[PDB]
């Protein structure tokens, strides 16, 4: 029994002589890489993981994971070896992660997804996510790491991570139209789809984007950008961390980042009855917040001006 998706098993008969690596190529088993080891006296009838050695495992790996990256399953396994050892407490109603291995940023990603009307197209993601929502999150965390080419123990950036993951999200009907202006110039309409329809870097305030947001121009004096139309279930506003005040009823959730670029700490802020700050296993409550915020999520259905 080999498998690359844990859904389709492929019965195989083993030889005393060689190691799995010999007969199967790169191999695994319950995380325990068993590539260069031989058959047992007990656990035959075992399901093994394997590299798409052949046209059919390749095809099943792709349909499940929606990736052609030959290194993916290996990196995924390695991460799973650590994440399956993580704790995943329910905090303010949501699955979150006990701090370990600089998993901060994954903790914020996971808490924020649980609040967005979002679906994944890769079956591995859809499934792993459903289980994470029920508090079984190791696979899902290890998939996040693998899909964004990070390893356990690195600190990571939440915005970059969402970038990789939302590429695998159902954005197929998301649309964003922005008007651009230059009062020593004319007026340019732009339409954005996929990830950039929901993800904006340059201000934390969705209103600001509605009423116009500025930056140094390309002809003499500054140019403006404003939102003429939005279609999606949410939007994510990001900016380098800056002192910013979050009020109840104004936003859905947010991330704070304290530190510098190289090293620092994320916590997650969500507004229910009141504002909550989730710091892995830890929860605190507050009526209002002013701190270094870097991502703010807003709820949406259809906006037009
Ligand atoms: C939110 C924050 C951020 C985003 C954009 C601009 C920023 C400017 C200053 C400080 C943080 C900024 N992020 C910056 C990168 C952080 C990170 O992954 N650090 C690990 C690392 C370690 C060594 C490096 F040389 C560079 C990065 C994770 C979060
Ligand atoms: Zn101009």
């Amino acid at each position: 029994f080999t498998t690359v998706d844990n859904t389709n098993l492929h019965t195989q008969l083993v030889d005393m002589s060689m190691t799995y690596g010999q007969q199967f190529g790169p191999t695994y088993l319950d995380g325990a890489d068993v590539t260069k080891i031989k058959p047992h006296v007990n656990h035959e009838g075992k399901t093994f993981f394997v590299l798409p050695s052949d046209d059919t495992l390749r095809s099943e790996a792709f349909e499940y994971y929606h990736t052609l990256d030959e290194s993916f399953l290996g990196r995924y396994m390695s991460a799973l070896n650590h994440t399956k050892k993580w704790k995943f407490p329910q905090v303010g109603g949501l699955t979150s992660i006990k701090w370990a291995d600089n998993n901060c940023y994954l903790s914020s990603v996971l808490l924020a997804l649980q609040q967005l009307e979002v679906k994944f197209n890769a079956p591995a993601l859809q499934e792993a996510y459903y289980r994470a929502r029920a508090g079984d999150a190791a696979n899902f965390c290890a998939l996040i790491l693998a899909y964004s080419n990070k390893t356990v123990g690195e600190l990571g950036d939440v915005r970059e991570t969402m970038t990789h993951l939302l590429q695998h999200a159902n954005l197929e009907s998301a649309k964003r139209v922005l008007n651009v202006v230059c009062k020593h110039c004319g007026q340019k309409t732009t339409t954005l789809t996929g990830v950039e329809a929901v993800m904006y870097m340059g201000t934390l305030s969705y209103d600001n984007l509605k009423t116009g947001v500025s930056i140094p121009c390309v002809c003499g004096r500054d140019a403006t950008q404003y939102l003429v139309q939005q279609e999606s279930s949410f939007v994510m506003m990001s900016a380098p961390p800056a002192e910013y005040k979050l009020q109840q009823g104004t936003f859905l959730c947010a991330n704070e980042y304290t530190g510098n670029y190289q090293c620092g700490h994320y916590t997650h802020i969500t507004a229910k009855e009141t504002l909550y700050r989730i710091d892995g296993a830890h929860l605190t409550k507050m009526s209002e917040y002013k701190g270094p915020v870097t991502d703010v999520f807003y709820k949406e259905t259809s906006y037009t001006t």
